[PDB]
């Protein structure tokens, strides 16, 4: 992927870029990243956002957001395999019912991984009220919040189906 292409073409909010994956890019400096990310916010056809194992930690990542709570069409946001921290998952996953435009979000796999109970909390009241997630990428040790996410999420899946057949 050319990093400093999508910079450019996302700030310009170009109408064909709708998929950005730098997953696997560790060599990518993180101001570039940062910028990137920054740039993405600049787009309303960005449909998929690709991380995964960039070897980004919270300092690069909390650009992101921005970027859910700003964009009406980011439909896949993936930051898996990176040193995310539990905290700062919880503020995106909650900054995604803005405008709840995604329907995927993966961030599994983080060097941290425990969550924690006021982590799992957050983010199963969080998907609980999100109408638009289908796919949540992330391990829950609490039973409450792996069920409450689970049916959320199937409920969403439901009002998909749903709306596909005019109701």
């Amino acid at each position: 992927t050319d990093v400093e292409s999508c910079i450019n073409r996302l700030r310009e909010d170009d109408t064909d870029l709708k998929e950005v994956n730098i997953n696997n890019m560790k060599r990518v400096s993180k101001e570039r990243i940062r910028s990137l990310i920054e740039a993405a916010c600049n787009s309303k056809h960005i449909e998929k956002f690709s991380l995964a194992n960039t070897a980004i930690s919270d300092s690069e990542a909390r650009g992101l957001i921005e970027l859910i709570e700003t964009s009406p069409s980011l439909r896949v946001l993936n930051v898996e395999s990176n040193f995310l921290t539990p905290e700062l998952l919880a503020r995106l996953l909650r900054s995604t019912l803005v405008t709840q435009s995604i329907v995927e979000f993966k961030a599994d796999n983080q060097r941290q991984s425990v969550l924690g109970n006021q982590v799992e909390m957050d983010m199963m009241m969080a998907i609980e009220e999100n109408e638009s997630l289908l796919r949540v990428g992330i391990s829950f040790a609490s039973m409450e919040a792996r069920h409450r996410v689970s049916e959320a999420l199937e409920r969403n899946y439901e009002r998909v189906r749903l709306r596909r057949l005019g109701k």
